[PDB]
């Protein structure tokens, strides 16, 4: 695999359920299914919950993270939404009691948002927290994920990252989320898991 690819949910089963399952969608053109920011969040999550206590799953399969899909209505393709929807379904079926947390960068942040929007409310209720970096629909959705609570959403949108302000121009702030994925974003997700699970 490489640190850039994590299939802990796909490869896992009910007998080895983790308490927490993190599903993450990478940006356009990023490698593996975690890209650049996903591995730092994963390392922090495993310090907090232990290697056995958290499953990290990047969104792969039909999510090709094609730069042209950014221009589609929901900011990604229908196929990609179904891929992410199916991973939340699979988490829910394999491990009905795990707490779910989610994340995404750039097109993966629009994908997370469209997926959570379309999710059955009972599964959606289980997602304790979602972190979105360089969220391409930040302006259009006014910093929110449709049908999901504000208190469970943390958007990291740098000043000068123009994708947070309605365009698809890539500027240097868009490439500057490394600090956030190492610190505030995993801390937020851990705090949201601990508030549900203890």
């Amino acid at each position: 695999l490489g640190r850039t690819t994590r299939d802990d949910l796909i490869n896992g089963n009910s007998a080895s359920c983790a308490d927490v399952i993190f599903i993450y969608a990478r940006g356009s053109t990023e490698t593996g299914n975690l890209g650049t920011l996903g591995p730092s969040i994963a390392s922090n999550l495993e310090s907090a919950f232990g290697k056995d206590g958290v499953w990290i799953q990047g969104v792969g399969g039909a999510y090709r993270a094609t730069l042209g899909d950014n221009a589609l209505p929901r900011g990604t393709s229908s196929a990609a939404i179904r891929e992410m929807l199916g991973l939340f379904q699979q988490a829910n079926t394999k491990c009905p009691d795990a707490t779910l947390i989610a994340g995404g960068y750039s097109q993966g942040a629009a994908l997370a948002a469209a997926s959570i929007e379309d999710l059955d409310s009972a599964i959606r209720d289980k997602i304790a927290g979602t972190v979105l970096f360089g969220y391409t629909k930040n302006l259009q959705n006014r910093g929110r994920i449709p049908n999901y609570p504000a208190d469970r959403t943390k958007v990291f949108c740098n000043t000068g990252d123009l994708v947070c302000t309605g365009s698809l121009i890539v500027a240097a702030p868009h490439l500057a989320y490394g600090p956030d994925a190492r610190g505030p974003a995993p801390e937020f997700l851990i705090e949201k898991v601990r508030a549900v699970r203890g």
